[PDB]
């Protein structure tokens, strides 16, 4: 099993991944076309992620502890994410407004913007689909190196993730190597 393989279009899995992507494209639904879908395989990261998930299901209060989220990226960054997973140390110096972590969107309409998934010379855009252990979340801010502090009224000292808004979150920020698993890569383009 190779790290990146084309997903056959005669499968229920292909139809389900494409339907969830279109369901959260909002105003961009009629201007985006799917070119192909690929399955990501990283056996060591998947096994380490599943152990973290089991621990969170036993400890965490909020349900669900896991969410399916989107991550737009550049064409040259694709092989490194497939081979090693997501890495907060490569966040860069620009626009880390909710901390030095890896950023995920609840809605495909955010990650499909050219500022997050810029097209290559052939017009193709890269958007990963990932299983993310969001658990209990707190407010994100610039300079965070780990999730924010819980404060008084809690035994645990830090949250599991950071967000843009604590009431209706649209962006989640992750600060641990085994807390997000890339499962699919959607290649898309402007109609
Ligand atoms: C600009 C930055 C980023 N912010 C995002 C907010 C929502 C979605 C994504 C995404 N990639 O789909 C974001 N990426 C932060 C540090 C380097 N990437």
């Amino acid at each position: 099993s190779m790290n990146l393989e084309r997903l056959a279009e005669n499968t229920g899995e292909f139809q389900e991944v494409v339907r969830a992507f279109y369901d959260t494209l909002d105003a961009a639904r009629s201007s985006i076309r799917v070119v192909r879908v690929e399955r990501v395989s990283h056996p060591l990261l998947q096994q380490q992620y599943e152990l973290y998930r089991e621990r969170l299901l036993q400890r965490c209060e909020r349900r669900p502890v896991e969410q399916v989220l989107y991550h737009g990226t550049t064409a040259p960054a694709v092989p490194d994410i497939c081979a090693h997973g997501f890495n907060r140390s490569f966040c860069g110096r620009n626009a880390t407004v909710y901390g030095k972590g890896v950023y995920f969107a609840r809605r495909a309409s955010l990650s499909v913007q050219d500022r997050y998934s810029p097209p290559n010379a052939d017009g193709h855009k890269a958007v990963f689909v990932a299983r993310v252990l969001t658990g209990d979340y707190g407010q994100g801010r610039r300079g965070l190196r780990a999730p924010p502090l819980r404060g008084p009224g809690h035994v645990l000292l830090r949250y599991d993730s950071a967000v843009d808004c604590i009431c209706q979150p649209s962006i989640f920020v992750i600060f641990h190597d085994t807390q997000a698993l890339p499962t699919h890569l959607i290649t898309c383009e402007h109609v």
